[PDB]
């Protein structure tokens, strides 16, 4: 009937979402700027979990070591009095000018050193705030042109890193594990680690793997038109889905950041659906912006929204799978046997057994029809709560 | 002056490729079968290397063990003939309608054992032949619907797949590696293992990852609006780059498939200035298809023009690279910093560096410019051939 | 609850999309070929109101007179037998190899007369019939290649081609209006009148405007990322949405002819939304094709789909806009304002208002909220059927 | 050898390109403002002829009338100065919050009322300071949602705005045209009249259609993934290209603004030898950022490569069409009878000739080939100076 989120559902929201003001390529800020301890406590009225920050969110730049310490103070004072948690915190590496060419990949070997210093001193505060994940998204390391980034080379400095980064936390003893989350472009031409097989692969060459996983964003890997739930199904497989950014897209553009569930919606149905099966436990965040048309009544809204397309997503997708009716077209398009083995019985035995090649019947194998659209009707119907 | 190719240069064509009969979605075929032998020939004319193939392409499908060997006699004969090699093959596993949802990752049991034993036969031929790489594209796993297929078991089945052929390799004694080609869409709706980075994720979960690396294509990539020779250096770094495909791909649409050159220009110089600098000794091959409006004599213009396009770009590459003006750009832009580690002196000494943190000058190094505009403007200059 | 249509509904179907055997760029067909009457006798059964066709899919290429009357008369039967009407028909301009450069504006001039007495001869047929609508769709006037084609020339050459149909029907007294439909790719790298809007700017320039309008499709302006509400409503707006071709389309790639409901849904639902609206009382037309991975129950059971998906969006639709708390809504974001002249006192009084720039107050009309995130999950509740 | 421009090339920049500070949606400012002063002179040392200007860009918003006339004197002055002219001019209805839905079709009346004053009050200016085109980029003019706009009323509200502008440039007997700027989308979701086509078709729909054109935008057509040369064609076909942004653009992403020649640079090679052979006579205006990374010694080198790249690719495009060679392959490919007309004799005459239909021999047809790769690799040939 209704869908009202508690804090059990794990609803989590940065800083920089709901306080975006509205400055965008073309336009200034449309909306005042929100005090850190008043997104909290709307927040926490909305029925979140918890928030997320950049370190340049909570503490202005080049504050003082005095007014960095009062900044925290009331926010954890927030946190307190909310009971809201920090499950997740980032740097940000690309907003001041000294990042135009990137952080961690620079071509300046001074600010590289310095984007790592600046990276470590906030993943001391994230631990301190109680943080469980360390996000990386490197939104300034890639190019606009050939010739200014050589990629073997930056890939060597990014590796470089991230390993000195493993290296301090497993020095440190801090319980706290990395997310990389990739992004095709914008606001490089390119970026580097473009997408959610790019950082897995990556991942596999560092000297601490399994410190490493991935935060993959829905519009992020619809920018570059890839479908994002087989994604998602990618690093589950890998054991490497360590959070999640949620939001909407509209197809292949500048990256939107509307709110889950709009964009894309039957593909943020079977990511849910996925989501909720595989057991997926971390935070739900959502890394949106409201629009830039809305006031600040508008801002909650919208983030009110998020929460509620997730959770008649959550209904409409268990529904379907509980439906005996659907159950049985999955067997009909032969879902259970994609979980079997093709060849439990070994090299030899398939090389031996002559139903598989020598007389197999091909033809009557071509001429089985696979049943997927009554069965994507059937989530259709579900989705639209039109099971009539 | 003029760019005439030798053996040498290690150009291979598919078989396929100049023998592509026009057949589009919408339209039947504009020219007539090319014999694999007549194919030979001519292509050994124009200054190639080797030729590729399909099993289907060289013997016709529901071939008879007897009709087989002749027609792997016939082309044997040719290849004697003329000089011509065969570094790679692969395997249809997606024209005929057995394949309609998958070879390795089909729901049917059956059909996966089929594309097994299918692909099992043809790696003897191409070891046989003396193919150094097996080339797997799985054009038809994958789905047009959400429920059609759980990817993590069909990520299950493909591992399984690709774990088996390795098993059987090495029980053979073979000397030959496997390159697996992603592509994003078409003819599935999506495809599994969409990106280089996908696949280069997925190798790293097989039981002998050494023998399996990656075959990106041009066009590929660009189909995900990817920056080709971004993803090149990425597999170059990793040491996977088995082969390549090289073709032109004008943007985001369906694969087009047009000669080497054509698309998009620029991304080729790029490309063929990292392969030549990076050392790339495999084939250089052209995975390419004469557009329909051409009849045979178009056809072989269309071919000598791939070979051209790389020879003519190769020299403007190298140019560049030995020109001193441009050698001075680089260092102006700081590309020999990026190539410089980061933090040598190790984590300790980073931390206790000040001039890392609390002395940098952030506004001063924001100041500084990278000069990339002028870097790349060299480079086009370079390519158009206009240094005056 | 539930969702029959029945022909009052003005469903209409190709021929050629329960028909399409499922041969792709990379596979053989995987269906037998239907014949026309028994999709007639089926898609009457289903709750169509009529079917549509290409000249050579009700009477194969090269047929003699002879054969031509005996195709006709066994169709027409099937008519009189169902009840099923032909409201549309169109020309195969794009199969056949002789057309592998274009229709009407191929380079070669004959073929260009041939393709235009092709075309007369089934407008005659179609007016038998009694088709209302005659629908053009140039796939294959364009380019891969900037030399091939000079456009001026060739949009000469369709001006002539569109100009002599229009002589011929108004000669003959017909009454049957033309619709253009347009495409950006696919089959050819470009296509001539890629958009709603391209077509619109052509008719301008044609003798007789009032002759022409557009048949756009809902996956061709989503092939150009375009937004097909925003599209229909100026060809709405110029009066000229003759036709209307209804299918699913999964963003930028390959035009993938899935069912209506799939791909975008909330577009389709917006579409829905303003043809109801709007009064549009034309067919409501499937141009689509059942995936080749489907036996004969799959393409009947998809042809089903397209129907009800429409009635189900049909019923939220109006459910959303006869909702009270939609309209003030709707009220709040100023809906009703815009639909208000901005200066219907002319232009010397709006020169003479001071309050529309001397003494309008900037900063409090920057300062109001637009509200359209909860108008939009009003419009999102309601399509999911979510009204608590 | 080399390519110095003159003013005679009518080479002209905007104020806001090489003026453009660096932000972006993710980042600060890298680079101080310019005083126009400064800019006009640095372009006029560059070989420029001309600057254009957003109101905004030359009166900072909220000037009193006095500011106003001392910001006006000191730009005639640089212009009195150096030589250069203001061919073109328009308004920025797109920074200001007050703009967020829009200036001519916002939502509230009060806010298109303004945007109209505002426009009105730069015409006077730009007449004065002799601009000959005012142009209109309606980039708010759009949604993110589909409730939040109806597109018909939009619509009326734009023809509304356009008639009135008309209005008053006839009764002021000034001597100016409009140029519409279309663009698909940024920073709207979508924005009204998305390509040059929807343009065209609208401003046949004004009151007086002979005082509009367009002003399309390279980068702004290929955001959709569309040929601009091509929709250049179509605007000189509709004798309504009235000026041209120029720029580079990287595949169908966020606009990148990339100088002119970057981005796709066959399709520049194209654009080139259409403009130069249909003999547009407007500016060749860049509309165009040099990137953040850049200081003003980029900026400046930036500017000076729009300009040589134009001149470079003209002299190739020259070079191709004075081609002995290339004019037979132009023939070969039938380029000469594509611009002869299909049926000079008339319908009955084509009814009448049965060579036409009746006796034509379409196998023959067939079979010709278009011979469009060999043209197309001598065009590719001529780009790259290899004319061996
Ligand atoms: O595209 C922007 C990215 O989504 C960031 O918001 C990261 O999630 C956090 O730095
Ligand atoms: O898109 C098609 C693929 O490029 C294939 O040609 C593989 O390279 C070989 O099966
Ligand atoms: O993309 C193919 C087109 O949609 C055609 O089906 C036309 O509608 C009819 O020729
Ligand atoms: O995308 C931005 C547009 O190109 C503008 O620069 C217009 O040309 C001038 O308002
Ligand atoms: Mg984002
Ligand atoms: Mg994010
Ligand atoms: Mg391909
Ligand atoms: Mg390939
Ligand atoms: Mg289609
Ligand atoms: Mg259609
Ligand atoms: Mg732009
Ligand atoms: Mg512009």
């Amino acid at each position: 009937m209704n869908y009202q989120p508690t804090p059990e559902d794990r609803f989590t929201f940065g800083l920089w979402t709901v306080g975006w003001q509205g400055r965008d390529p073309f336009g200034d800020a449309t909306r005042r700027a929100l005090d850190p301890v008043e997104s909290v406590r709307r927040l926490a009225e909305l029925g979140a979990h918890g928030v997320t920050f950049h370190d340049d969110d909570l503490i202005p730049f080049g504050s003082s070591d005095s007014e960095r310490e009062e900044h925290v103070k009331r926010f954890r004072q927030a946190l307190d009095d909310t009971g809201m948690k920090v499950p997740m915190a980032t740097t940000n590496l690309f907003t001041h000018p000294v990042f135009k060419d990137g952080g961690f990949t620079a071509n300046d070997r001074d600010v590289r050193r310095y984007a790592l210093r600046k990276t470590i001193r906030n993943i001391d505060l994230a631990v301190e705030l109680g943080a469980e994940t360390y996000v990386a998204w490197g939104g300034r390391e890639g190019a606009e042109s050939g010739g200014a980034k050589d990629v073997r080379d930056a890939l060597d400095r990014m590796k470089e890193a991230f390993d000195l980064l493993g290296e301090y936390v497993t020095s440190q003893g801090y319980d706290i594990r990395f997310a990389i989350e990739p992004k095709p472009n914008e606001p490089r031409g390119d970026i580097l680690l473009p997408t959610v097989g790019h950082a897995l692969a990556f991942i596999e060459r560092l000297e601490r793997p399994e410190l490493y996983g991935v935060n993959p964003e829905v519009g992020h890997e619809q920018m570059a038109g890839l479908n994002f739930p087989h994604g998602i199904a990618q690093a589950l497989w890998a054991g490497k889905l360590f959070h999640i950014d949620l939001n909407g897209q509209n197809g292949i553009k500048y990256d939107q950041d509307l709110r889950f569930g709009a964009g894309d919606l039957r593909a943020a149905f079977w990511l849910v659906d996925l989501l909720e099966s595989a057991g997926y436990s971390g935070p739900r965040h959502f890394d949106f912006k409201p629009p830039r048309t809305e006031d600040f009544d508008g801002v909650w809204a919208s983030a009110a929204g998020c929460m509620r397309n997730y959770l008649i997503l959550k209904e409409r997708a268990a529904a379907f799978r509980a439906d005996p009716e659907v159950q049985e077209a999955l067997r009909a398009s032969r879902l259970d046997e994609l979980a079997r083995p093709t060849a439990a019985d070994g090299l030899q035995a398939l090389l031996d057994d002559r139903s598989a090649f020598e007389e197999f019947d091909v033809d009557a194998a071509a001429a089985r029809g696979m049943a997927f659209e009554r069965l994507d009707q059937l989530a259709m119907d579900h989705l639209l709560g039109a099971r009539g």
